[PDB]
């Protein structure tokens, strides 16, 4: 399609500010990680349908870091986003997607990470404010693509109907 540019293997790099990174995840795991080594830690995990609250182990910027996790849907997918401000802290879960087509959306504009939260159809976006937002870079754990902002648009459709 002429709005997505990929598909790109799993990479570290520094993410363009305005451009939606659409991660296409496999398996349950770490989808993406990212960091201003400053006082914003983020990620983004994904847990198959049909899980009790339980705990599991998350390599998370090199360390296993055990997080309580569930997911009551039988249908859906579900991505939550796990941060912490410190480095020493404990990484709290935000912003959950419950997701039929499996992708998921990460953007670094106007001093904030911004990613997709609720229910596809129906998603919408939420964001992470961060300190020196530009320096973030992340590390994508599957295959991804690069939409622009100026159609998000197009990304929401991609998150909510799939490719
Ligand atoms: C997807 C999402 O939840 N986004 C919000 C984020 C994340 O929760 C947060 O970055 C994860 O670390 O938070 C945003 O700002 C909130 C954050 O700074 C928290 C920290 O405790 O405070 C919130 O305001 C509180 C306020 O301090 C209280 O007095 C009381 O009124 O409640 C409010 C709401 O909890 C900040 O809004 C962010 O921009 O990072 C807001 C995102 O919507
Ligand atoms: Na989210």
């Amino acid at each position: 399609g002429s709005l997505l540019d990929g598909p790109y293997q799993p990479t570290t790099f520094n993410p363009p500010t305005s451009y939606w990174i659409l991660l296409a995840p496999t398996v349950e795991g770490v989808v993406i990680q990212g960091t201003n080594n400053i006082d914003r830690w983020l990620a983004t995990i994904l847990i198959e349908p049909n899980v009790q609250t339980t705990n599991r182990i998350y390599n998370l910027f090199g360390q296993q870091v055990t997080l309580s996790v569930e997911n009551t849907s039988q249908t859906q997918w579900k991505f939550i986003d796990v941060s912490k401000t410190t480095p020493t802290g404990n990484y709290t879960q935000h912003g959950p997607l419950f997701s039929t087509p499996k992708l998921y959306a990460v953007m670094k504009f106007s001093g904030r990470i911004y990613t997709y939260n609720g229910t596809t159809p129906n998603a919408t976006t939420g964001y992470y404010s961060t300190t020196n937002y530009d320096t973030v870079n992340m590390t994508s754990f599957c295959d991804f693509y690069i939409i622009p902002r100026n159609q998000e648009e197009k990304c929401t459709e991609y998150i909510n109907h799939g490719l």
